[PDB]
Parts: structure tokens; C-alpha cells; sequence
């Protein structure tokens, strides 16, 4: 509260850091889904159903450019973009199991990193 704060997490290293991962997010080799962003003109359904597309490269330019203002926001939008494939695609496919894997691989950097 005012005048009351818990000790400072040092959060110095945390732009360095999520640009690591990301790197790393960048180059698995189940990443190709997830790259660029979905063109809206070319997939029937996706504009209309899935109201915030994400993709890593979207990801990489607001990293680059301050628009993450703390570490859960970077991954909010790490996580939308798998959320939005499992929205999307079913569990059965390509798509679907380079969702999940993605997912699985972001999540253990995030906690090995971080938590």
C-alpha cells in the first residue's frame, strides 16, 4: 500500500531474457505454424472467429519496440498464440500437435527461467 512495499524482484534482465526464449520459440523446428501472422485474406473463418490473432514475429516486433510493459504481458501473448491454434485447428493435426508441443516447450523455459 502506500509507503509499504514488498522487496525488489530484480526484473533488469527480463527483456534479455524473454528475447532468449522467443529465440529459442523462433527456431524449434514445430515453430513453421506460428511464425508469421495468419493471412486473413487467404483462411476462410479465421478473422471472424478468433478476435486477437498472434504470431511470433508480431510478438518479436513489440518486444523490440518497449510495448511489453512487464514479463506477464510477453507471455499473455506468448500463450494467445496457442490458444488461438487450439481454437482453430484440431488436436489431430499438424497444426494442432505443434501446438501443444510449442505450448509444452514455452512453459518449461518460462518456469525454468523465471520461477
Amino acid at each position: 500500500s502506500m509507503s509499504v512495499k514488498k522487496p525488489k524482484r530484480d526484473d533488469s534482465k527480463d527483456l534479455a531474457l524473454c528475447s532468449m526464449i522467443l529465440t529459442e520459440m523462433e527456431t524449434h523446428e514445430d515453430a513453421w505454424p506460428f511464425l508469421l501472422p495468419v493471412n486473413l485474406k487467404l483462411v476462410p473463418g479465421y478473422k471472424k472467429v478468433i478476435k486477437k490473432p498472434m504470431d511470433f514475429s508480431t510478438i518479436r516486433e513489440k518486444l523490440s519496440s518497449g510495448q511489453y510493459p512487464n514479463l506477464e504481458t510477453f507471455a499473455l501473448d506468448v500463450r494467445l498464440v496457442f490458444d488461438n491454434c487450439e481454437t482453430f485447428n484440431e488436436d489431430d493435426s499438424d497444426i494442432g500437435r505443434a501446438g501443444h508441443n510449442m505450448r509444452k516447450y514455452f512453459e518449461k523455459k518460462w518456469t525454468d527461467t523465471f520461477k
